[PDB]
């Protein structure tokens, strides 16, 4: 059966960290997945996720078959984040959640969801994007159009090319966004580009999916949910994949969430029946240990107020980062003004190096980058600074 | 998008559980999933796996992203487990093993690889089978056929009609197995019918998916697995999808294995990078939680030791169960002989049950069966025996 079965391509980022893996220079240096490392370069467990799991650890008596959805805790702290505390699709019951394994295990379950129970046809995703939203919805049955989003000489968003872009999507057809932390290149929408983006898209009749991977990594948590929010208000219905990977620190336990909203209480009933049942010819029912203590985190006031510290205290290191990185470039006698950097929000640098320089970086300095050029800042500490914008000046 | 997008079935196991938790008499009973329960009819989490977290507590330091494959001790402890301790399916390197989100997860990652990357358009499942294979083999583009297999007024298994049943599947497709504790019937095939069916599926072309969910609750851990090394012996490709979910007490946590088996070690490879892409595509990589905690007990003498006898102590508790059943149904009077339920194995009883005494059942006693007849033997405690056994008879 197996015989003629071809190898299948390196993943652009899990790739990497295979690579990165089996080198064996001293000096190696990482920046690739979007994991945060704290001044040591050491990826920690949060101390208050840690405080949950003792918790856990006492409190447990089971580990009884969760229901398709997930903890129902869980899915309303959720509602909460997204959504804002007392919003109106909370208080209306026009929302329901799914726990999922991760964001992808939402932005999947979603797929799944559109492409046995609607119309849809094509998803349209930013150019750029992350790399395996094409393959999530590809696996689906979809086909995945881009939309133009970056400004690469600007180094801006081009809001007129992205109007005219998506003036050829039709009504029925799905417009992903990123909530805040656009992957890779950093650069959000404004406020009122949000706006007019979300009054477009009623007059126009695109179903809104939300990426929501980041919140709290570009201003805080409640600002970074603006955008979603200034779509919640004109929209009937929307879909939004969101994680809990990164806030959270959680990267392998594979928390997120899929929450589904329709125009009431009945619809949105039925429709997530369906996308409970696409769940369960899937992976059946979610992971407990991540979830359980998101949620615990969530309802304890103590164990809240230690999360949102360490949020804050990973936004301000990547932020520090961010203004030493373009510092350095400039004092290392960098041959060109790498300062639109200093303005991206998020994990990320798209840095502006080409294929070949991101090749010939990994292959003699051995500092690993995506291959798009994007840099993860958050993997830079004061350390390893000069090191690696030595490597990149070399290159340039 | 929402409107039309009618409401979908109940899932004839979770939407038992779901009504169950909605009744209000005090005296219901649920005999419906299989979860075990212990004296009390509690789900208690094992001491062993109760150990095992406390160690995670105590020496985790990152909760950072395992490769789309899982935790590498895990496979190889999963691997001793289905194939023996120095099999040359391990030695020849022919074996590989991703962790999944449970065993649905590995029997959905596995749909996924075959529809994408193989011949196969047709998977063959028992009738009767779980109810959920059927759901997740069609979610990935399979068609699934069904063959012969109980039968009901002997209570046995019918052979000859399971070879004829056979007899008109081709070369290219797949015959769906379970290891051993037959869901729903309890009742296995014989070593000298494991191998007589294992040779014959050589001759045939038919590719084995074998469905290993409950190890260890008929006989042994090693006894258990001998049909599939009957198989293994015989073939050059085999794919088995297996839980830890009853075995380990974890069912919410989501710990299985798909392992994937090919003719040598460049095949197995090269098929496993399309099958870690399908992964990919959708959770990405899997939940850590539970499988190390699996891998911690499977590694450690003194905790592996500790869960062995808590196993036994299940497989024991369930036998005890099961003849006290047919005990009291027949000096409560009841009007059928139902010994024949001593000889499954596993959690279930398929008790001959109509789908309209099932229904009459949770209706105006409140016991909670599947309307295949299936009940769960493993809920069953000295405490609640004579009210089942009462209510079973006044429906016959
Ligand atoms: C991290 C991320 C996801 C998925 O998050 P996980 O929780 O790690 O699955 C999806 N999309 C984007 C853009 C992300 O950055
Ligand atoms: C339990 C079971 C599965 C799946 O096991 P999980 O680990 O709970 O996903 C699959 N098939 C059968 C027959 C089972 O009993």
């Amino acid at each position: 059966m197996f015989e003629n079965i071809t190898a299948a391509p390196a993943d652009p980022i899990l790739g990497l960290a295979d690579l990165f893996r089996a080198d064996e220079r001293p000096g190696k240096i990482n920046l690739g997945i979007g994991v945060y490392k704290d001044e040591t370069g050491k990826t920690p467990v949060l101390t208050s996720v840690k405080k949950a799991e003792q918790y856990l650890l006492e409190n447990e008596t089971t580990k009884n078959y969760l229901g398709i959805d997930g903890i129902p805790e869980f899915g309303r702290c959720t509602q909460e984040l997204l959504f804002g505390k007392g919003s109106a699709l909370i208080n209306d019951k026009r929302a329901r959640t799914a726990q999922t394994p991760g964001g992808t295990g939402a932005l999947r379950v979603a797929a799944d969801f559109l492409a046995k129970n609607t119309s849809v046809k094509r998803v349209w995703v930013s150019n750029p994007s992350w790399p395996n939203h094409k393959s999530v919805f590809n696996s689906a049955g979809l086909e995945v159009r881009e939309y133009a989003y970056y400004d690469a000489e600007n180094h801006t968003l081009d809001f007129d090319a992205l109007i005219n872009s998506l003036n050829e999507a039709q009504a029925g057809d799905v417009v992903l966004f990123h909530g805040c932390c656009h992957n890779p290149t950093g650069i959000d929408p404004t406020l009122e580009q949000w706006q007019t983006l979300a009054q477009l898209s009623v007059e126009k009749g695109w179903l809104p999916l939300f990426d929501f991977a980041f919140q709290g990594f570009a201003r805080g948590l409640e600002e970074d949910a603006e955008g979603l929010r200034a779509f919640a208000a004109m929209h009937k219905e929307l879909i939004v994949a969101s994680s809990y990977s990164k806030n959270f620190g959680l990267y392998n336990e594979r928390v997120g969430a899929c929450t589904l909203v329709a125009a009431d209480s009945e619809t949105v009933d039925r429709a997530f029946s369906q996308m409970k049942a696409a769940i369960r010819a899937n992976y059946s029912n979610p992971p407990a240990h991540g979830a359980s203590v998101v949620a615990t985190i969530l309802s304890n006031d103590a164990l809240r107020a230690i999360w949102e510290q360490e949020l804050t205290d990973m936004r301000q290191r990547i932020q520090r980062m961010r203004q030493l990185f373009v510092n350095t470039l400039q004092e290392k006698g960098a041959n060109r003004d790498f300062s639109f950097i200093i303005k991206q929000n998020g994990m990320f640098s798209f840095s502006g190096l080409t294929k070949e320089q991101v090749l010939r970086l990994r292959e003699e300095f051995g500092v690993y980058a995506v291959a798009s050029g994007r840099v993860n800042v958050a993997g830079m500490t004061p350390d390893n600074m000069a090191p690696l914008c030595e490597a990149i000046v070399a290159v340039l």
